[PDB]
């Protein structure tokens, strides 16, 4: 480390001349939490909108994506706000049942559907912002679920090869930012190993009350067929689209920092093993395609194999990283327990914690998994440099939450001043790693407007703008987006 | 409630012009913790002296007061500072044991002592500063302890007495706002009930390495003998020289928030108590000569009694309210365990946490019992007014702590925009209590510099400028004090 030649005499010395003249500043949405019309203009079901509805004791708050925030129909009001905040660019998703209402392409094609991108993307570029476009942001059409498991069936690759090609073909003569996947950490996690997100599946023994699974094997098979579809999609991009279009297609992947408990050689190698995990996961395959050695032999048979041909198409598949970051975590090695049930969680023999003897590593957001510790982006952005031969990478996702409180008065929730101290601090430490050579091209915060946070409900607020849920979904501006405006200023 | 007329369209928005032209914005230390020169110039030992070297293992890093930030040479640079950032005034202590020796007046004046705050009063005021004078913060001299046990011995009074009469008369013409004692329930509490200050006393079962003592007793006389102590030195003050010096005199009382943990009326009872027992403890006898009925009910016989000169004496005794606040709990009933022994943590009966269903009120600062909840600040505002009768009121100390780590850089160490957070939502807190009827007239920030945090030692920063213990104890602000002379500019 070697600090910057800046002079922080004033609070109004950190804003956008501190980065290069072409750095890009945006922010980031999915289609599940914004747009609402959820049954309307021919739209069909994703598995996520039957989850909700099927099991609202899943939810927090029993609540659902029907409406959200009505994206959908006020677009022009969200574009709006963003041209007066000064942004670069707005990273959203498209909804695959919205376009292909019965997932595969013999299901039929909604124009409807496809006429809502087409505005969506004029306005954006009509505003003087460029798109970042998120094919998969977690919503799988609940007809391929019903028809051979999603996500856990070989049949996915080819139909999502099918989606990516109308999406190419349709907007890809305006669209020149193409993200193949949205974190599938998470929906590997999240939907097969803890049964917290659709479809909610997870081992019986773990009494976490999920619809049916196994998480020694399930989360594997998801993470396994999601790496195929991005590269079918991926390949076809660059084979048959790249030389007419001029644009660059990624993969957006999630991961924490992961600090070793103490100096001990076995805390060193734990927080190794917890990048491996979660990073090198879909890094490894990506870049060399194959599984870190780690996980090859922790997990020995339950971890899928690469045809030579699958390994020769996932290596390389990609023009740049969509890197999300928003905690960090301490490691120490955990013993073996003999006789235990096989687990993903369990399977990496690591033990992570967010104190050290009970010293706090840094305070929590309201999200029980988010530690803020901002020197973890910095350590995140070095490794990922250092490891995986300095690829381009854009941050596509970096914020903190707060309760949904009813008792404060309106005056009282626009005060969001922690939110300007977790962007001040993380906005610092990613121009240190830049200082270092790391090929940092853009930054998007998550996210502008206030929103449903999947299984959480509406009973946190991740955003910039205040979102009056009880009165016509009003827009009011934090004082964060006053200070995010004076920061992109010049 | 009901808002603020602002408008806080930019971060800029929240000035001292938002507070009457009038009011008061400082910043507060003590004489241990600042000043150095602990045997220099004639001065003696006071008990923090001797606890701190006979046993080094009471402090978290083994650390001492001998030179601490040497404000006792530095005084010209520190208000140079405090000048350059438009403050308005400074509050600090004078220290019983450099000025009296031997505590008794009959032990011998120093002279060398006398004339250091001479110096100090004279600067403050030279650069258009007013002095805010605690006379007793926490440093009983040597040999009274040793006589006859400091503020658990009745003889206390009479030598508080004379060391008051000798401050009146040296430093009186100069110094209009005077502080009797500094935060009572801190030393009942921390040196007779738990052990942690000096001289680290409580009962033997606790298993707290204590220096012998009772929790069950010895707190109630300490709070007793240093009430009496405090009537004494105020009825001085306005029968023989509040007439011809112009003067006012006040005390400084610590309190937290206490919030029901439901709306059950035991949980609602539970947060009265815990405002009883540390608030009220000292507030009542101060207003109405007595202790209130919840101590009087549950601590029976232990609770010490007022004779009818004392109650005459305590009543009314104050000009203005000096009020420390810087956490919040939440407070739930607690059940009386049968043949539990005496105790004063015990003896009101409360179970006091940071959550709700493991739900947090707040996040925590780098002490483990500062929990921050702005809205607490307001809440302990609105109940002095409504409970003591509307007094005059100064807010004597606010703020929250960082830890100190080594591996950081100069740099990275100045950025501290939780403290930015922290001092913004306090500040617009007091501004809402002020707007519903509350009479506060001042603030003092805790702390300018970093300093010695007791039995924590230097494993904590308070300031809004670092101090470099490693290299001649060099002053560098750190982006809060920037941030707080932009507040204070017009």
């Amino acid at each position: 480390f070697k600090p910057l030649p800046i002079s922080f005499d004033d609070f109004s010395d950190l804003n956008r001349s501190c980065f290069a003249p072409g750095f890009v500043f945006g922010t980031a949405s999915s289609a599940f939490q914004y747009e609402g019309a959820a049954f309307e203009d021919g739209k069909g079901p994703s598995i996520w909108d039957t989850f909700t509805h099927k099991y609202p004791e899943k939810i927090k708050d029993r609540t659902n994506g029907d409406v959200a925030i009505d994206e959908y129909h006020r677009y022009k009001e969200d574009i709006g706000i963003m041209k007066d905040m000064n942004l670069d660019a707005y990273r959203f998703s498209i909804s695959w049942p919205r376009v292909l209402p019965k997932g595969k392409l013999s299901g039929g094609v909604n124009r409807e559907g496809i006429n809502y991108y087409n505005n969506l993307i004029n306005e954006v570029l009509a505003n003087g912002m460029q798109p970042y476009v998120t094919l998969f942001h977690w919503d799988v059409p609940q007809a391929l679920e019903d028809e051979y498991r999603g996500f856990l069936g070989r049949n996915i690759v080819d139909d999502f090869r099918d989606y990516a090609e109308l999406c190419f073909k349709e907007f890809g003569d305006r669209v020149k930012h193409w993200i193949t996947l949205n974190e599938p950490w998470g929906v590997s996690m999240n939907a097969y190993a803890y049964g917290t997100f659709a479809p909610g599946r997870c081992s019986d023994w773990l009494k976490l009350n999920c619809t049916g699974g196994d998480s020694g094997r399930e989360p594997y098979l998801a993470a396994h067929y999601q790496l195929l579809a991005h590269a079918a999609a991926a390949r076809l991009y660059k084979t048959k689209y790249q030389a007419s279009q001029n644009g660059i297609i990624g993969i957006t992947l999630v991961s924490h920092w992961f600090e070793p408990a103490s100096k001990e050689k076995a805390d060193v190698d734990a927080a190794k093993r917890g990048l491996d995990f979660m990073l090198g996961w879909f890094m490894h395959p990506l870049t060399k395609g194959r599984y870190p050695e780690s996980m090859r032999y922790l997990v020995r048979k339950r971890l899928p194999k690469f045809s030579t041909e699958e390994s020769k198409e996932l290596t390389g598949s990609f023009d740049f990283l969509g890197l999300n970051y928003y905690s960090s975590y301490y490691a120490a090695k955990a013993p073996r327990i003999p006789n235990a049930r096989p687990a993903i969680q369990t399977d990496s023999l690591i033990n992570a914690t967010f104190e050290h003897n009970g010293k706090p590593l840094g305070p929590m957001a309201a999200s029980s998994w988010l530690c803020i510790y901002p020197q973890g982006i910095r350590k995140l952005l070095l490794y990922v440099k250092n490891h995986y031969n300095n690829p381009v990478i854009y941050i596509t996702e970096n914020g903190r939450n707060e309760f949904n409180d009813p008792t404060l008065s309106l005056q009282e929730s626009l005060l969001d001043t922690p939110r300007i101290d977790y962007y001040y601090r993380h906005l610092y430490y990613v121009l240190t790693a830049i200082g270092d050579g790391v090929n940092v091209k853009g930054y998007f915060a998550w996210s502008l407007f206030d929103n449903m946070e999947w299984d959480s409900g509406y009973t946190v607020r991740f955003g910039l703008v205040f979102v009056d849920f009880k009165n016509n979904l009003k827009r009011h501006p934090k004082l964060s987006a006053h200070w995010f405006k004076s920061f992109l200023k010049k």
